[PDB]
């Protein structure tokens, strides 16, 4: 109901380009370069993790009748989607502590910065 549409498969061709120039320009000079795209660049990746995150209790919507369809066990996709969402959202918690003033850029916690 939610995912044999093509709309959904066209927005999610085209959601990785966004996606990577939103992770890409992760670097503190171009930070300091243009603060509004600081500013801006939390609010477009939140509402990209609102469009990202239900597709993951969508499942129990619509679950096929066929045993195995989704599986972790049998399917890697849906096992490796979870694991960018979840580093993904372990970024997101760093990025919440990085508007505050509790850590900063020269922090030993961005070798899990790598997996966007």
């Amino acid at each position: 109901l939610w995912i044999n549409k093509p709309w959904v498969h066209s927005l999610l061709r085209i959601c990785a380009i966004i996606s990577v120039i939103s992770v890409c320009m992760n670097t503190p000079m171009t930070f300091e370069h243009y603060p509004p795209l600081q500013y801006v660049t939390f609010t477009l990746d939140t509402l990209l993790m609102f469009l990202y995150t239900a597709e993951m209790i969508a499942k129990m919507h619509i679950r096929g009748i066929v045993k195995g369809d989704s599986s972790y066990v049998k399917d890697r996709w849906c096992v490796f989607d979870g694991f960018m969402v979840f580093c993904l959202w372990v970024s997101l918690v760093l990025q919440v502590f990085e508007i505050a003033d509790i850590v900063d850029q020269m922090s030993p916690w961005g070798m899990l910065r790598i997996p966007r």
